[PDB]
């Protein structure tokens, strides 16, 4: 592949660059940028409290450390806060979605929190219905453009559809089992 949309991304994130170049070439593409904290889990938040965590984690940055790793089927309340560009798709998490992620924008106090909420989740080694919601958000305008919240939550009984791998997004099972790659904890700001 070519890495220019990439290389944008890593201009003055060195560290993490390094990190990244220690993984094994194959494997580059499936690991998420996920901050070693652990946030505890949580049902599903209001909008004032997502727009809270992420406003802490922005001043909080310089004190919390970050690392590459696989993510594959987290528990429900699962909570993550995630480095990814925009403009590239989000990594493996082993979850399959019976419809499109749909895209939502709010105002909150003069700033955008954009939400991108997956219904109809599922596990296809486990389950035959679907059961799980993802929302990845983050908040524009407070220097903390490229930093997300990833929430993995029980869907209601009324969303669950029959799943089917065959016509689900993405379309295509993981590799199992995983190998151990988890690097060594790096900084995004100092
Ligand atoms: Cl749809």
């Amino acid at each position: 592949h070519h890495h220019g949309t990439e290389n944008l991304y890593f201009q003055g994130a060195t560290m993490a660059a390094q990190s990244l170049l220690s993984i094994p070439v194959e494997y580059r593409s499936q690991v998420w940028c996920r901050a070693n904290l652990p946030y505890p889990p949580a049902p599903q938040l209001p909008i004032p409290a997502v727009v809270d965590i992420l406003t802490k984690a922005s001043q909080a940055l310089p004190q919390i450390s970050f690392s590459w790793t696989l993510i594959d089927q987290p528990p429900d309340g699962s909570l993550f806060l995630v480095w990814q560009a925009p403009t590239l798709p989000s990594p493996p998490d082993g979850m399959h979605f019976m419809s499109n992620e749909r895209f939502f924008n709010m105002d909150v106090a003069g700033k955008v929190l954009e939400i991108h909420e997956a219904k109809h989740g599922f596990y296809p080694l486990s389950e035959t219905r679907t059961m799980h919601v993802r929302c990845r958000y983050r908040l524009l305008g407070v220097g903390f453009d490229n930093f997300w919240l990833v929430h993995y939550f029980q869907g209601s009984e009324t969303d669950s559809i029959p799943a089917n791998i065959s016509v689900a997004k993405p379309p295509h099972l993981r590799r199992y089992p995983l190998p151990d790659v988890k690097t060594s904890p790096f900084l995004l700001q100092e």
